[PDB]
């Protein structure tokens, strides 16, 4: 009888798998410290952390990352279809299309996680052939010989990338695989409630994550950087949004209270990319956009958020901008699917109520006195 | 902090479309009493109500019946792929992808309403595709002069129904079109409160509703009719279901604590039907069926719902088992998309939280040490 519009402090799930310190700063998954799998971790490890509990062996990672590289092809009627419309459509919708006829070719039943694996494998695979598409290049397809990170620097580019960028991307993604309750887990929990299938839930996390309210999720901030065009450019361009009542893009966040953990991590391994001189120049700007910010708005608990730098990082690595909101979609899947499998341990269905405005039992006036 | 899984009895929004009466099985439109609506409404004049508040003139209605014929035809990109896997595939698949697809193509901004009206004139073209290919006859393509049910009947049959068929079908899609916040609603609600486009909220509602603790149930209840076999074995499957703490499919419901008025409306238009001894037989059973459930769960303010009879009433229609979700969605969409019209005068995130029970601070062994 109160309503709780937006769900604000409304839990709707117990978790082990993601805890948010906003107060903070920190994240951790399964119990280890986000900071800690950066500095020592990579893909597949954090995945498999997330999908099953606990980190593997030597061994059990081994069978893991070549389960992962063998489901990486995707049908050539995906494949056409992403030809067909990679120049035209938007790549969030390309890429809800394609998950969902992925669902409809899978006629297997069963095995969450086994069609979790086939999501996390494949959808690198779809956003490049977007990419190159694109830029009227031709599909390269996955080779099933390299990690995760390095083989989608390999579809874009068409050869192996450096240690160094497959590293930086390694660390990208793994900062992008959970983030607690958000709305697209919370979509996905909706659809899985019922029994949907688990192809279902992830494009209904798709169809959420899209939305420009979301968070995270957008190229909105390197847009921004991109316009102020030159370091000595920063404060005028600053003075011109903050004056007219215009936000600076990627600072603020509804959980954190300083400093987002995943922005800290990103700026600092961002200074491993070598960079032309266009990157090196973006970043000076990010550099000082975010000091400017954090003097004026830091007092008021508005700081940079992940995608402050998220994706001036992915387009130092060769993504155009718009297709940012997929990448976040290609991590962000092994969260989805951990927080639908954990919820289905013991399944409830999610059927909220409205408060009702408005007179019950009006007559029906016929067409003819209307 | 208190775990609210499920949300039961949390509101999400203020409402005027939909009002449940769950202590007395009363369900109004806008006011309106459904048991009014379905004695002397149609498709087309409820689906103007939900979308536009009130009921049409002659003159509007004329109009709208008009621009809903107009646009029944589906895109042959979209034909080509529903043929291509009718045979084999999910409908519900199928129809989340074609929606998905509309959406891709469609990328004109804003008109809500007018997007809402192409998607619920072209469902049925789909369906009915997907019919007609399974069964390897010739699509018959909608005839613009023929109104929503009848051309939705043309279209299955390959012959103009009856007037009384007509009804039939009009009045059981009347009863489906909403049902406040259902979970399939609360998936269209979630992905519209990020600002997702309305094509990304309907292909959530699909895939929220295909579940079987959803619409997916309307085809359970008939396969379980089917399983049953014959009437004198109603007594015996019931009690052995009960027993072992199995649900009766079509029974209960989050709101409903007494007879839902749709199952009421149902079971009174589904005597109009002409039954062969197939479906006298399984309308034998399902009403042997309701009167043991009601003696029994009824104590317990477990009833049937709307899923009890419509799966039986579209099959003595003629449509395939399977359909049934799809046609569900069709009449679904005009309430889903109203209630996203309506929650976007004055949007607000959904983003809720959850309540962590895992660890924390663990260290991280690098993977030669386990």
């Amino acid at each position: 009888m109160e309503l709780r519009k937006g769900l604000e402090d409304i839990a709707i799930k117990e978790t082990s798998i993601t805890y948010i310190d906003g107060e903070l700063g920190r994240l951790y998954y399964r119990g280890y410290s986000i900071f800690d799998l950066a500095s020592f971790s990579n893909f597949e490890e954090v995945a498999y952390l997330l999908w099953y509990g606990k980190l593997p062996t030597r061994h059990e990672l081994d069978d893991f990352k070549s389960r992962l590289a063998e489901e990486r092809s995707i049908s050539e009627d995906i494949s056409t279809f992403v030809k067909r419309t990679a120049k035209f459509g938007n790549p969030m919708d390309i890429l809800r299309t394609t998950v969902s006829m992925m669902g409809l070719e899978d006629r297997s039943e069963g095995d969450l996680i086994g069609k979790a694996i086939k999501m996390t494998a494949k959808i690198p695979t779809i956003i490049s052939l977007i990419q190159r598409t694109r830029r009227n290049q031709e599909f390269v397809e996955p080779d099933p010989s390299l990690s995760h990170s390095e083989n989608f620097l390999y579809m874009i580019r068409g050869e192996r990338p450096s240690p160094s960028d497959t590293r930086v991307l390694d660390v990208s993604l793994m900062l992008h695989m959970d983030h607690e309750m958000n709305a697209s887990t919370m979509a996905c929990l909706v659809v899985a409630s019922t029994l949907s299938d688990i192809y279902s839930s992830v494009v209904a996390g798709i169809s959420a994550l899209k939305g420009p309210l979301h968070g995270g999720a957008n190229s909105e901030a390197l847009k921004q950087f991109m316009e102020i065009e030159t370091p000595d450019n920063v404060e005028k361009y600053v003075m011109n949004k903050l004056s007219s009542g215009q936000r600076l893009m990627g600072f603020g966040h509804r959980i954190y209270k300083t400093m987002d953990p995943r922005a800290k991590i990103l700026k600092e391994y961002a200074n491993q990319l070598s960079k032309n001189e266009e990157i090196k120049r973006l970043f000076e700007i990010a550099n000082r956009v975010e000091e400017i910010g954090i003097k004026i708005l830091g007092k008021r608990g508005i700081y940079p958020n992940v995608d402050f730098y998220s994706g001036l990082v992915f387009y130092a690595m060769g993504f155009d901008p718009d297709l940012f909101p997929t990448i976040f979609a290609s991590a962000r899947v092994i969260g989805w699917t951990a927080h639908v499998d954990e919820y289905l341990k013991d399944n409830k269905l999610i059927r909220p109520k409205a408060i009702y405005v408005g007179d019950l039992g009006k007559r029906y006036v016929p067409i003819e006195e209307r």
